[PDB]
RNA sequence: UGUGACC
């Protein structure tokens, strides 16, 4: 409940010259007492009278009623920031060292010096792209500095380390003033021309870093990064994190977890000697020197100290730096520079061609329907993103312009222009428009925004490839339902004194031009073989059109902006934007390592324990018939880089016997680590989400970092959420939502009152509000209705339906309509109509919570039903598992030491249900977990129709609707749907083994009948309650269940009428991965 | 309609 208190200290800090608490209650009498109180407060305020008396008079409302929101009548003029900052600006401002960055515009020159005129200006290279101001970040940091002014012992030392660093930011800002943002949180020319171009963005990164400082080591790290980053905006992060790829090969393995035959983590007390050739030490030194040459002092020393003994026990500091390096910010170059950098491949292409065959051989040979109706599949999968050009579009009786793909496909069909048979050119005549990918530390990469003919032509084939990968282990990122802990265990598995692991970053090869030929050619060569495997007109065309996208891209041309002009240049590299990007890249990176290993074999003899491709890295574990020596590693390493060299691939290739480091994960000393570098106060690009949506994403980002090892003070995050979630009524009237409003599991949830613990309403008031918010979940959009009524639209839906099903529709048809009415949301005009409505709705809600006919059941009610039938009792669980993920907080790690961990994702889509597999053998349709959920619960005769209506043959549609399987699917669907509503795959829970024998011990559930649905939810509700108590208390409890039999039937019914909830918190989790 | 692919 501490949020509602911290909220007032904040407003009482920001505004000084009133606050009007607004309460509400599910109880009539108490509510009028709330209504009355509100009034008297407004009135007294509108007379400068003390509210102290009303707070006593209505002591009842303050005690039993629920805080809904807080009114903020501040009559200043959004200033304060100006004044406030001076106190902290006593240090000497920083002076940009305009000689550190190559490209001139990467140096912190004065804005004007980069853009002499307002028409030449562009924030494109510094835009924080977030819906929160720099001004407020400042306010937030001082608010905290104040609150912890009079701290003691260690807490003070945290304040002192921060008071300093914040001076740097303050001193440097005051020298130019505080940049003022506009209605869209953008920094325009007038305000930026004076201050250094990168002032704002750098402020954001420094504040975000200093607020995540605790230990003296943090302070040392923040300090450096904050100072060097004011001048270096391009090599800092790569410099500060480059060493880590060598360090992993230094720490010895003294016990680690491995993967067993059941594909699960298991402890192995073994020892593996880290063998490092001297040459490696030189490389690591050159890296330490490079860091030094760039100003770096403190950080290099830390790695040097650690280098004396290299103890996995002191390694934590190395990982801390590795994660901090990213918080410097994103490297946003100019489209042109980003794009500018861009006989022995016989073996390499032969592999790409064969691998492409293995993945479609069966699908093709058996005239797979997916491949036949590939075009239709492409249409249902179509998104609402960009097609490239802004077309003029007429809908019904309205002429509007859009770039959306879903729009262009409709308008084009309604005019005979729809022609997926013809795959448009992407050469000099029709240059490829470009997109960009920005990341911290790495250089900017460009992206192709190809026309939809390309998606449709690739969709089906790519989905068949992803399936082959799903059950192929070399494809780490696609294999089974596996998470990263399984990949972690596969490496450590064969590590012994007679084997060495070989990791490799191939991100620079995929972008190379030397690659584009063997690539496309290898695929095409494969598509040919496949074509000579069938005679199916449908299959050969879908397979033919795919061959055409590869040929059109062999010689592509790109539209690179160069100021306010769009130069067209011939691009001879494989960029990315295709449907086959990830799959093809994986196929390629794998064919690569296979080629390298095969080559080096001629010299040395080894065994291939494992080969893996995962994103932009690939790796292998080799076994030798003798013991590995520092001289053997060197020899293998040289011949590997040398092999990569003869292919003209600029790639980083290292060799060790204990660790590996790749973009997604890194294994040091037998343990697993995940870079904690998600930026908080700066975003890659601007989307279309709301501030509320962004508040949730910030918190979501907070959580992931925190689990990964980088923690930002939770009071700072809470502060930010207060700013971002507020709503202005007028210019002096600002409304701030309460803890109950922002954390309750509703459609407006932003974060969990307690980290790592998701609560569900267990009080009438909580339920009250919960039902209210839903009442106004989805809002209308005029523009959306108009277009949802237009001919071109209805014909699209209709045309899609008539192609899919045979008999009647409705369940499916009502779906295709909506799925299409939603895609119109990417269209800003509609997006904006929606928000405006949400705000007014929410504006009147946090003013006097409306009514609601309820009648809708949510996972909340199900649980609130069960709760009362469980008896708690103190229990004890000893710690038995050793820590394998060192950065985890303590309360989360404890859980894992007691109950264990898992290496998989709990099926939450229902794809493993027989019915879903049936509909896949005959239909290109894909029902969601929520549709299968409603379907499976229909009367036997209705299911038989649905199936046959989608093309499922009677012998099969009938053999199912009765079989044991059907009855089963019923349970498995609901199981999948419920695991979905409980976020068993996100946050903290995704880590925990919910089938731990140790955990099962603490759950005593006597069967008083035998009805699966009820047995399931009771056990789950118990496992969650037990784990939550442990997450909050550090101790365990045992749960006993005495749930009646007469109740189990009432429940079972509720169970099948659950409604899913949509919210910022929910969408934040999906946005994660 | 300051917007910019695959996922």
């Amino acid at each position: 409940g501490k949020y509602n208190l911290i909220l007032s200290e904040y407003l009482s800090f920001i505004y000084n010259s009133v606050q009007i608490p607004i309460y509400y209650s599910s109880n009539s009498e108490l509510e009028n007492r709330c209504i009355e109180f509100h009034s008297k407060c407004l009135e007294n305020s509108k007379n400068g009278l003390s509210l102290r008396k009303l707070f006593v008079e209505y002591n009842d409302v303050i005690e039993n009623a629920t805080l809904l929101s807080i009114l903020s009548y501040s009559y200043d003029k959004y200033n304060a920031v100006e004044r406030k900052l001076v106190k902290y600006a006593k240090g000497k401002p920083l002076e940009a060292d305009l000689t550190v960055n190559e490209l001139d515009y990467e140096n912190n020159k004065m804005t004007s010096e980069l853009f002499p005129t307002a028409e030449e200006y562009t924030d494109s290279l510094m835009d924080p792209a977030i819906l929160t101001s720099l001004s407020s970040n400042l306010n937030a940091v001082m608010f905290w500095l104040e609150k912890h002014e009079n701290d003691v012992a260690e807490k003070l030392k945290v304040y002192k380390r921060r008071l300093d660093l914040f001076t740097i930011v303050a001193s440097t800002i005051n020298k130019y003033g505080v940049p003022r943002h506009n209605a869209k949180y953008r920094y325009e020319y007038d305000v930026m021309k004076d201050k250094p171009y990168y002032l704002v963005t750098w402020a954001n990164s420094s504040i975000e870093m200093l607020m995540s400082v605790f230990s003296h080591d943090d302070y040392l790290i923040a300090k450096e990064l904050i100072v060097l980053s004011y001048s270096n905006r391009s090599t800092l992060a790569k410099l500060v994190s480059s060493p880590m790829s060598i360090l992993v090969a230094l720490v010895d393995i003294n016990g680690t977890f491995i993967t067993n035959e059941e594909l699960e983590l298991e402890f192995s007390n073994k020892y593996v000697r880290a063998i490092v050739p001297d040459q490696t030490f030189d490389e690591l030194n050159q890296m330490l020197d490079n860091m030094r040459k760039a100003g770096l002092v403190d950080i290099p020393k830390m790695i040097q100290d650690w280098l004396v003994d290299r103890s996995i026990e002191k390694f934590p500091l190395m990982a801390k730096i590795y994660s901090w390096s990213f918080h410097v910010g994103f490297r946003k170059q100019k489209m042109l520079d980003a794009a500018l950098d861009q006989e022995m491949y016989r073996e390499y292409t032969m592999l790409i061609r064969d691998e492409v065959v293995k993945m479609l051989e069966e699908p093709v040979k058996h005239d797979d329907h997916l491949l036949r109706d590939s075009e239709l599949a492409g249409l249902l999968s179509m998104s609402s993103a960009s097609n490239g050009e802004s077309r003029q579009l007429k809908f019904g009786r309205k002429t509007i312009f859009s770039t959306k793909k879903n729009m262009h496909v409709m308008d084009d069909m309604a005019n005979e222009r729809y022609t997926p048979g013809i795959i448009p050119p992407v050469n000099v005549d029709k240059p490829i428009p470009l997109g960009r990918r920005d990341v911290p530390g790495r250089r900017t990469r460009i992206i192709f925004i190809l026309p939809y003919e390309y998606f449709i032509a690739q969709h089906a084939v790519v989905e068949k490839m992803l399936i082959y990968a799903k059950h192929t282990r070399e494809y780490a990122e696609f294999y089974s339902q596996s998470n990263q802990l399984l990949s972690y265990g596969d490496v450590t598995r064969f590590l012994s004194n007679n084997t060495m692991v070989l990791y490799t970053d191939v991100s620079q090869w995929d972008s190379s031009q030397h690659n584009t030929q063997p690539f496309r050619k290898g695929i095409i060569m494969g598509l040919d073989i496949l074509a000579n495997m069938t005679n199916d007109a449908k299959v050969l065309q879908t397979l033919n059109l795919y061959k055409q996208t590869q040929i059109n891209l062999m010689d592509s041309y790109v539209q690179i902006p160069d100021g306010n002009v769009i130069k067209k240049i011939q691009y001879g590299a494989v960029a990315s934007g295709e449907k086959q990007t990830k799959a093809a890249n994986s196929i390629a990176n794998l064919a690569l390592i296979k080629t390298v290993l095969s080559r080096i074999s001629n010299k040395h003899s080894f065994a291939t324990k494992i080969i893996r491709v995962d994103g932009d890295d690939n790796y292998a574990v080799l076994q030798f018939n003798t013991e590995v020596t520092k001289q053997m590693i060197q020899d293998v390493s040289n011949d590997v880089r040398e092999t990569y060299a003869r292919m003209n691939a600029k790639v980083k290739a290292l060799v060790s016997t204990v660790g590996i480091e790749i973009a997604k994960r890194y294994i040091a000393g037998g343990k697993i680590f995940f870079r904690a570098g998600i930026n908080l106060l700066n975003n890659e690009k601007r989307g279309q989400s709301t501030q509320w949506d962004q508040a949730a994403i910030l918190y979501s980002n907070y959580i992931v970092n925190r689990l990964r090892g980088f923690e930002t003070d939770r009071e700072f995050i809470l502060t930010k959420i207060m700013q971002m979630t507020s709503v202005a009524i007028t210019g002096s009237l600002r409304l701030f939502p309460s803890e109950r409003v922002l954390t309750t599991n509703s459609t407006f949830k932003v974060f969990d009152s307690e980290d790592f613990i998701i609560e569900y309403g267990t009080t009438v008031d909580e339920v009250y509000i919960q039902r209210a918010f839903m009442s106004l979940s989805s809002q209308k959009s005029g523009i959306a209705d108009e277009i949802a009524a237009s001919s071109t639209f209805k014909n699209y839906v209709t045309r899609l339906s008539e192609q899919l099903l045979f008999s009647k529709n409705n369940i499916v048809s009502r779906g295709i309509a909506l799925t299409e009415k939603a895609k119109l949301n990417s269209y800003a005009p509609i997006s904006l109509e929606k928000r405006r409505a949400q705000i007014s709705a929410l504006l009147t809600m946090l003013q006097k919570p409306v009514t609601f006919k309820s009648s809708k059941i949510t996972i909340n009610d199900i649980l609130r039903d069960i709760k009362p039938f469980f008896t708690v009792s103190d229990a004890h669980l000893p710690i038995q598992y050793q820590k394998f993920m060192p950065t985890l907080p303590d309360n989360v790690q404890y859980i894992i030491q007691c109950i264990g961990s898992r290496t998989y994702q709990i099926e939450d889509d229902g794809s493993k249900s027989a019915i879903s597999r049936l509909i896949s053998k005959y239909s290109v349709y894909k029902p969601s977990i929520e549709e299968l959920y409603k379907v499976i619960s229909l009367h036997e005769n209705e299911i038989q129709l649905y199936l046959i209506s989608l093309g499922i043959p009677k012998i099969d549609a009938d053999t199912y609707v009765g079989s044991k399987i059907y009855s089963r699917d019923k349970y498995r669907i609901l199981e999948s749907y419920v695991y979905n509503l409980l976020s068993i795959n996100y946050g903290c829970y995704q880590l925990f083994d919910f089938n731990s024998p140790d955990l099962e011990k603490l759950i005593r559930i006597p069967f008083k009948g035998k009805i699966p649905a009820v047995t399931f939810i009771l056990h789950l509700y118990a496992k969650l309650e037990v784990i939550n108590y442990a997450i909050k208390n550090g101790s365990w409890i045992s749960l006993f269940c005495n749930y009646p039999k007469s109740e189990m039937i009432k429940l079972w019914k509720k169970m099948w009428n659950i409604t899913s909830l949509r919210s910022p918190y929910t969408n934040a989790n999906f946005f994660q991965e």
